[PDB]
């Protein structure tokens, strides 16, 4: 397909990297697992804001939590319903955080997705957050010199 996966994009997790410094803070890198999850080609989502994953059952208060984290340049972890290309709904245990350069300025946003079948709580929530935070920290290491 168009836009061969970079080594970063073959990391075995669902994530995207956006560039705020571009119009509507769009996706510039998307992992192979993210494309498998969402059913989009890479060429179908590069240069688009991630909000295309939202649909009728997505809680809009939760979306605004993500908006406010981006605006305040800070992390957030939320759960929300997202939609594939085929309209299959999935729960997304989602973690955002900024990636900072050597001056401390936000250079990218990293978003890590753990797709599930229900809203999770208690142990499943804790283990999911452990996994997506750990993942975000390796992507912050990978993405640092892009
Ligand atoms: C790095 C990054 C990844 C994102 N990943 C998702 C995602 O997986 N699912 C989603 O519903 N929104 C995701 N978003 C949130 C939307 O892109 C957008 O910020 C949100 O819809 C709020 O902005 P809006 O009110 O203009 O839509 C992501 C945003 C960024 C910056
Ligand atoms: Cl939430």
């Amino acid at each position: 397909g168009e836009f061969l996966a970079t080594t970063l994009e073959r990391i075995e997790k669902n994530f995207v990297i956006t560039d705020p410094r571009l119009p509507d803070n769009p996706i510039i890198f998307a992992s192979d697992s993210f494309l498998q999850l969402t059913e989009y080609s890479r060429e179908e989502i590069l240069g688009r804001n991630c909000r295309f994953l939202q649909g009728p059952e997505t809680d809009r208060a939760t979306v605004r939590k993500i908006r406010d984290a981006i605006d305040n340049q800070t992390e957030v972890t939320v759960q929300l319903i997202n939609y594939t290309k085929s309209g299959k709904k999935f729960w997304n245990l989602f973690h955002l955080q900024p990636m900072r350069d050597q001056k401390g300025d936000v250079q990218y946003f990293i978003g890590v997705l753990l797709d599930g079948t229900e809203h999770v709580r208690d142990a499943a929530e804790r283990e999911g957050v452990m996994l997506i935070k750990k993942t975000a920290e390796n992507i912050d290491e990978a993405a640092k010199e892009l």
